[PDB]
């Protein structure tokens, strides 16, 4: 699809078989979501903001589907104001910023 | 042009005669800016992301030349780590998120 700019670019995301909403974020490197439970183990990551710093819980291989589109890799969960799919997802769905 | 996400998509934009860096950002509603000079009247805003929120100055009416248009809007001038372009903006220069 071609999504317009005029609203925030919000879809669907499908993760710990979940339905949630979830901002594809081309400013963000990579994918945050909100306090969830998700399998295996994680390991640390700091990650910054337009206010700063915050800590996170990283998992990798993880299945998560965006808008229809599977893809497989690390999600970062902790104290994001919104979940945001960041351009290591983003590429993993063949999304490009066009204009 | 079509821009691909494999590194952060950034733009060289001029601001108040000024060229800076900014990375295009589909997450932000606003184009936020480091602190710089921008003529007549502002005000407030608190705008908030990972890590919390800043205190920026809000100019409206501002032209900005990105990516050889010349867009016009309101820009936000603060304490901000990295040049945002926003949605504000790219909606003027027609940019598309496509998958
Ligand atoms: C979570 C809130 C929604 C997404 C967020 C993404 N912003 C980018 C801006 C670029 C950095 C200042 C960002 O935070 N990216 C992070 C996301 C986290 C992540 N890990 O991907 C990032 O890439 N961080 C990198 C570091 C980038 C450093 N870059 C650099 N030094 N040049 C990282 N690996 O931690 N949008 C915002 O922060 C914007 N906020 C908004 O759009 C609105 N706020 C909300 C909550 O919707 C508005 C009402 O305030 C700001 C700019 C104001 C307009």
């Amino acid at each position: 699809p071609q999504i317009t700019l005029w609203k925030r670019p919000l879809v669907t995301i499908k993760i710990g078989g979940q339905l949630k909403e979830a901002l594809l974020d081309t400013g963000a490197d990579d994918t945050v979501i909100e306090e969830m439970s998700l399998p295996g183990r994680w390991k640390p990551k700091m990650i910054g903001g337009i206010g700063g710093f915050i800590k996170v819980r990283q998992y990798d291989q993880i299945i998560i589907e965006i808008a229809g589109h599977k893809a497989i890799g690390t999600v970062l969960v902790g104290p994001t104001p919104v979940n945001i799919i960041g351009r290591d997802l983003l590429t993993q769905i063949g999304a490009t910023l066009n204009f």
